């Protein structure tokens, strides 16, 4: 049914192909598990779970999942996921090709992401992996959040929250944090913490305060600082408790209004 075509992109887990649905005549994105990882149960499982978790979401700002299955290739069974096709670019790409967005644009985009996440949080779903690569902007400039993660067991990493690097409990406020990180990098052109390993970056995430955005990049403002740093506060209790709260504050900043976030001085 699906005539696959060009490679749209590469992820740490999969190859995503543009394809044509020949029964409905629409372009779709087909996510195919990396050949070599299919043999590892943990990954096959992860892949399938994410699929079923994401199909439970239906919002204009969230990439819809349409179908599943497994191609019975000569090598073995490659599971794949059929989804709504976004013709556009991830924020990572945007940052890598065009530099930091204008404050207002950043605000608009992140605010849309908030709606996606809030809708999700309401149908009881933590994303878990909010990062620049998991948010796309369409040719027609719609924001689209994707690659929703899944509750895992217990005994990148550059946008994970503190409670994630420790083995603590995870809820909506962690999406709030990591989103904070996205906004940060998208305002300044850099992720808030960098280093020579995951470990050290994990250290920074839970130990060192971020440099205020206005202090890493020109024409930002103290109010943005406020919002960004409240989003990136270490203890979930001191952050925006909900996506909507964060969004409301972003809206305040977008207009000429002062945000409710505690103030930040340089
Ligand atoms: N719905 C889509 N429409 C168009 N391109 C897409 C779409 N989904 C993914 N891509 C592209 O293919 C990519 C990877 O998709 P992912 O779902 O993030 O794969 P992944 O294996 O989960 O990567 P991770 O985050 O390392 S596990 C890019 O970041 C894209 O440019
Ligand atoms: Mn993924």
């Amino acid at each position: 049914r699906y005539e696959l075509g060009e490679i749209l992109g590469f992820g740490g887990m999969s190859e995503v192909h543009l394809a044509r649905d020949l029964r409905l005549h629409r372009d779709v994105a087909v996510k195919v598990l990396r050949a070599d990882l299919a043999r590892d149960p943990s990954f096959y499982l992860r892949f399938r779970r994410e699929a079923q978790n994401a199909a439970a979401l239906n919002h204009p700002a969230i990439v819809a999942v349409y179908a599943t299955g497994e191609a019975e290739t000569p090598a073995g069974p490659l599971p794949y996921i059929v989804m709504e096709y976004v013709d556009g670019v991830t924020l990572r790409d945007i940052v890598h090709t065009e530099g930091p967005m204008t404050p207002k644009r950043a605000i608009e985009v992140i605010a849309d992401a908030c709606q996606a996440l809030n809708f999700s949080h309401q149908n009881g779903i933590i994303h878990r992996d909010v990062k620049p690569a998991n948010i796309m902007i369409s040719a027609t400039n719609a924001v689209k959040v994707m690659d929703f993660g899944i509750a895992r067991a217990i005994a990148t990493a550059q946008y994970l929250s503190p409670e994630q690097a420790r083995g603590d409990s995870v809820d909506a406020r962690s999406d709030v944090y990591s989103l904070g990180c996205v906004l940060y990098e998208v305002l300044t052109g850099e992720p808030p913490f960098t280093g020579d390993s995951p470990v050290s970056v994990a250290y920074q995430h839970v130990r060192e305060d971020p440099i205020p955005p206005s202090a890493r990049h020109e024409g930002l403002s103290a109010d943005l600082d406020a919002v960004v740093l409240k989003a990136l506060a270490k203890n979930p209790e001191n952050r925006y408790q909900t996506a909507a709260e964060m969004r409301a504050d972003l809206v305040r900043v977008h207009n000429g209004e002062p945000p409710e976030a505690p103030k930040v001085l340089t």
